[PDB]
RNA sequence: UUUUUUUUUUUUUUUUUUUUUUUUUUUUUUUUUUUUUUUUUUUU
């Protein structure tokens, strides 16, 4: 009763990478990305502190903040959350993907891995890896390595009014490699315009359903 | 709730046809069918839901009345991805068949008697909690099934519009709708009878939209009793 | 695998008359009626299916099925929810005051037990101790007991627009002693009109919120 | 966990939240600064929580290095212990020390001296809708509870601040009540709700037109964002 | 359908208690894909 008055996700990456690059596998992630959403839930249902979920055939020992009492537990750096794992996850693939040139395995990750909030905007793989994967949640924390797109997806959603503002708030304080926000918001302003231009000209169209359904919904008044 | 998480495949097209599982269905099991078994199934469905989803069995044997049947069992969490035939049976697909089985039933004569009987047998509970009852019409009643998607031409479009009203209303989260939007009117695409029937189907909609849609009715008796006090 | 094709709160009151009329005393049962509303309220949160709590010092296993999920769970005869308690309880309150002629003690319950549905509407023990019980929820299972007030109150209020009328069907399929819904709704129609006027006589505005205040907020479009 | 406990039941006492005012700052006025001050409104919820475990009647917390008796009935069982009108809970302090703070900020019209209170002491509540002292003091200070016991003097704030939360569906109406029953200086809330009702109206579009964002974000970030269309 | 269940109504008090509570490479709240597939709301 008396009163008075520094998380690093490169590196908890390599600790995350170290106990589980033993057990990871392409099925096991897709099978992850895809309940990714039905997880968020559960664990929200959950009034424990801790839940040890299986994906496919890997389990891991996550923290659970969902439930509405928990939300302010602190975090180790350690520790994974749904996001961290998402982040750390996508951060992965990539990572599968650049160690070789395979054409074979290359579409063995088109096939296997698949992102819908991605495709939900009618964006693919023939997009490009890095602004595929930058549509997951938690990619903010590798903005290097995403090419500044998992930030400018965000910029030209909110331009669109299709996001909350509110919402870009993680990945405007989140650093580039080893600029603080404050120096490469400086710096970088160009090469974020560059990103962003990439961003603009995707197709924006499929992926909500046909357009014939789309528009046909709209006419009884939907969407 | 237990946090097994599965795979989700794709595999495409399927080409799965109802009217064609419902004529394979009728000739193997017209035979063995009655309102009284039907009558059943359609009050203890979302129950036999339920407790398939515990059995981890691939199939299941359940029983209506006196009315056994070999339904697939994907209801369970990791059976989810178990392929199917086009004749083979789900919980949906039977609430579908059936649903137009006794509409074959009404059609079939004019008795006046043996509609009588159907009314007061069969029971689409869904209809009933919305305060929906036959005198609506037989074709809309029974719409309120799950499955009659299947069948959107036989049920006049009534089984899409309810599901539109359903979500103009928000009652209803839009992602359920989405099942019907990929059937057929008989012999069109979706592409097609979206384009072309869309007056057909506003009207569909006026009609579903004009009944009395209440949500738990009430009994007869009980509006006259209030009517005696200024309630109504 | 296999399918085929009553609750009577008479019988449900001496069971829990038996079980309970131990514990019970007044101060318990005040505190009970005060916070009938909190607990609706917790017990929705709580993903359980049953729940013990305690009023002032008298825990209860009450069936919880007020969370989204439980709401469909069936119940046996003997089972208590919040709406049964407070029902059976409040006819304990009028037994307890019909028990004696003891001014002394009459006016300890009009001291002691309180009921803000009935305070909120300017109704007090003034008004009859039976009427006064009958705004208390649950109250519906004893018509015959309540002299046709818990439904007539409700008729009076969805008369004034002030309850939407789906809230009456309760009511309407409970019985009176020894008949059916059917049945009394034809023969005791003068003695419900009589025990409506009985109603209808009460004072409707005291007690609540006060009739400055309802309009001022209503000025910045609130009531 | 559900253990409910019974209700206070007496009426009216006669708590003068301008004469509590007084006794507390000739009390204390001694002891008090911006330092200590500051901290206690970062850590109110702290100890509010803090003391709803402990089952004491009183406490005597500290901040910064101010020690001061309070009285507790956070703690479940304690909820119906009387409290006289010189008494303080938490919420009796968060008003009054609200108040001190204006009353400093007025004191004079240092800009020095405002310069210095802007920047210590800080209203986490205000800042949590995007709200800061720039918006004028009254309006900020308002943001903290306990401030509906001085209505005048916070210009009717408390009140419309809960009025706009509740018409947005931001608040449950029961909490506006507290307010509602409080005066307007010497009148009734009776009468003060029949007359002043046009410098209320006046109060709340001031409160209406703040910019109610939901969680800040810093300075740098909105002209960075503003160079690709973003406000 | 229901002698079921659930969702509105929960008193006065210049009283008491109960939601809001900034910085943060923390935390939580949006976006979650194709198939005349399958599963997941609707159930008198």
């Amino acid at each position: 009763l008396v009163f008075y008055d520094g998380f690093d996700p490169d590196a908890g990456y390599m600790d995350f990478c170290v106990k589980n690059a033993e057990s990871l596998n392409l099925a096991a992630v897709r099978i992850f990305f895809l309940n990714a959403a039905k997880a968020k839930a559960a664990l929200s249902r959950k009034p424990e502190r801790k839940a040890n979920p299986k994906f496919g055939e890997w389990q891991v020992e996550v923290i659970n903040n969902h439930f509405p009492g928990n939300r302010n537990n602190p975090i180790g750096n350690n520790d994974l959350t749904i996001h961290r794992l998402s982040g750390y996850l996508a951060r992965w693939v990539l990572d599968q993907y650049n160690e070789n040139d395979d054409e074979s395995q290359h579409e063995l990750i088109r096939t296997t891995i698949i992102n819908p909030i991605a495709e939900s905007n009618g964006v693919g793989w023939d997009s490009g890896p890095e602004i595929y994967l930058s549509f997951f949640p938690g990619t903010e924390m590798f903005l290097e390595t995403f090419k500044f797109y998992p930030l400018t997806i965000g910029i030209h959603r909110v331009k669109q009014g299709m996001m909350d503002p509110q919402y870009l708030k993680k990945a405007l304080r989140q650093r580039y490699g080893t600029l603080t926000a404050d120096k490469w918001m400086s710096q970088k302003v160009a090469a974020i315009a560059k990103s962003l231009k990439d961003v603009e000209q995707l197709k924006w169209g499929k992926g909500g359903l046909s357009d014939t359904a789309k528009t046909f919904l709209q006419k009884f008044g939907i969407r």
